């Protein structure tokens, strides 16, 4: 069958979240082994126990740069090597830029790029070795228009987009593609605003996520890196 | 039916079946249950990839340059076909050459085949999807279309309005659960200069194959890429990256 | 800086909003500036306005002959043309589903084909002469696509993407090619999308073709230029 | 005259380097009030000396984030006000991603963007107050294209701008823009043969962007990426 992952090794940072869950049993739906990564061991393993098997559990606050080392270390020592790398995690700490303190840019630029940066290190050359890989980053509409209250987030997301880029064109060759998808706004005044600006008006929810992850995660779609894939109902059309 | 990407009882149609991109995506699309309306010039060819797949087949030659036949053709397989729930606009042609010696009719040709041939199949197609709630329309554009390339002003400027078409189309019948959305391949298997010179700029390497873009094809054609329009998926090895 | 004294300019719609505004600016440069349009009384009011450096170049753009012949009078009747600014387009806006073949046709023919016929006119001069510019106006909206515009959009988009491949031509020779995309220009719908919170004037965009005309832009080519009020950020 | 920048005060970072030099120089001569950055005295209070008139030298480590804030706040409070902000200075840290230390990442990722992040925090709000402002930051063509060996350089002019496009959302309507500027290759075959005018870019290409952008004419635009590479990618 088609964008078959049966046997595939799947790291999924964030995979208690929404979208990481949606990702996590879609990934699962189509044969992978799964490694469900979150900061608290008792709701991953509820999600582990109602996906069934072929489910790895690792908790790391991303944060913590020794704990995203070893995060990567452990995943792919239990997991047997991860073949398809999806960074989900990413924090919030939005709020005009004028009042913007340096440790909410800090934090969101940390956890959304930097350890993104040191999961992927740990993961790359592993795959490379094997001559196959995906790396996955979840990005978001927000990166490539921008967005009011979000100039650490939009930053840390157009940011994780050209680091996608970069590391896509370096590991090319060796048959592990890197590509995000940019997910517009999903069911996790305000919201007729928002749906205002959506072409097909509904939210998107994490199986329309979950399934271009599985799509990007696929041999078939061994031709595609350095690419970012836009789900967002038409809310930005690129 | 309810497996991921699949589109059983689907109809298709897929514009230039017979050529290399064509061929590959009506086969991913019938491998993926889809039942297949294979548009090309040949209908010899056309009968001859008929007979290789079987069942959940159609043949539907027609000229793309000539308009009538275009509206012709939309019509003939929503009807044939028992309505189009998918239309890959795959077919396009080139007239390359420097601007400087693009003739009219180097130019006509390629706007009228591979932008408003499009406009028109489309056209017959759309109402029809969004009083069926659902559609899927995928045109094929080209990496071209949005990097430019010398030689192709011509093409870069159909595949180009291709995207901003699909774009604007996309906005009016997102609400009806039809989807419009682009491909965009990269160089794709079909001297040792060129080929040298074209692969230094792929990252990856490697020429693309039809079966890269026919799966591309597949999953904007899925009810799992419903959330999905408006977009430009590019299928190249890393040779641009957007 | 920014200087255009002694360039010669041709520009298409000269009579509208943004075409007088570009001619405007371009003029209050130093160019000598080519007025195309097709409203005779409109052009001979601007051109007694700005009075030196002027040169009025009536034509249909529909009339695929009257382009070329437009190219070849500016060329010939300019003693040259160094920058061509493609203002003119022109819309027949309407949902896809009842979108006439005349109303795709005519403007694909005019915002597209057109360009593509003056642009050929003047291009192997402009690179015989190793300096030039082309400044193709498109719109947001080729870029970000809207409803009621499947054939403005195809247009614009198109308009960009012809752009390119000959930006990438003739870089060689000194002639840059680039577009400006202008937002919305003289609803709160509209304005809800714009940050700026203010509609873009003739002149906003007008700057922009000053500034890619300009010798100082010798290093820009194959680009587009938003100028939007932030309403689509590339 | 059409963009002109007299009595407009500008700060540019790196203005020693190449482009800023380059920049400060246009700026100059447009008229503007230039506070020209460096991490080296000397070199600025020579730039300095030939400009002659309407200059001030900030000297500031930016990888020193209280010695950004304090850069931001004596530009602001000695040149009565900065009007343009051109964040030009970045570093590279280049090399094979396998190989890429969280110290070759970390000093890229803060140089490149959190040191930008905090010069821009330092001015905005009294651009903002002023309801006139000029945020110009200097990214790449990498930025939007990738380049191999530099996944953390690109990172950081990509984030440049995605930052650039929230903060013009957020401020645009004080009339405080904000843009990116992405130089492609400036003052090798193998790059070259990418480039369709066959020639490198000069700083005075850059420095004529940051000019228009900085410029009146320029106040409705926001948001948006000036690409100046000779045709090297075509967005």
């Amino acid at each position: 069958s088609m964008f078959d992952l049966t046997g595939r090794k799947a790291l999924v940072t964030g995979a208690t979240g929404g979208l990481g869950e949606a990702i996590a049993r879609a990934l699962h739906a189509q044969g992978a082994i799964v490694g469900l990564h979150g900061t608290r061991e008792e709701k991953l393993k509820e999600l582990a126990a109602e996906l069934g098997e072929r489910i790895f559990v690792f908790p790391a606050n991303l944060s913590d740069r020794e704990a995203v080392k070893a995060l990567g270390q452990k995943a792919e020592e239990e997991m047997g090597g991860v073949d398809i790398l999806v960074n989900n995690a990413g924090i919030t700490r939005d709020g005009l830029f004028v009042r913007m303190s340096d440790e909410d840019w800090d934090a969101v630029l940390t956890v959304n790029l930097t350890s993104v940066f040191n999961l992927t290190r740990e993961l790359t050359h592993p795959m490379m070795r094997r001559r196959n890989g995906r790396i996955i980053n979840i990005t978001s509409i927000v990166g490539v228009t921008g967005n009011p209250g979000q100039a650490n987030y939009c930053a840390s997301k157009a940011g994780l987009i050209g680091f996608s880029k970069s590391l896509a064109q370096e590991i090319a060759s060796r048959n592990v593609t890197v590509n995000c998808i940019a997910p517009g706004f999903i069911e996790s005044k305000q919201k007729d605003a928002i749906m205002g600006n959506i072409p097909m008006k509904r939210m998107g929810v994490g199986a329309d996520i979950a399934a271009a992850v599985v799509y990007l995660a696929s041999d078939e779609a061994a031709y595609v890196t350095g690419q970012t894939l836009h789900v967002n109902g038409g809310m930005a059309m690129i």
